């Protein structure tokens, strides 16, 4: 819901390629994240309106 | 069916050699692929007619 159907993506899992859509991240939602303790921390956020 | 009987092949599994036929890929069809979740993604396809 929070992502556009034609979402553009640059990430190390794409190996320097540009990925379009949500099909690519689905593999990580299905396999890995479906789960040991994990803590995230956001540092120095900047927002441009 | 989709491959010619005298199919030519260059691939890293051939270690820089040119492989003819389908006997070479049979080892990978029999052993490895006969099976955990795997997702393929095709990027930037170009077709020459």
């Amino acid at each position: 819901k929070m992502c556009d159907p034609g979402m553009t993506a640059f990430e190390p899992e794409a190996l320097g390629n540009l990925v379009e859509g949500l099909d690519f991240h689905r593999f990580y939602f299905e396999n890995l994240w479906s789960s040991k303790p994990v803590h995230t921390t956001i540092l120095n956020p900047h927002i441009h309106l």
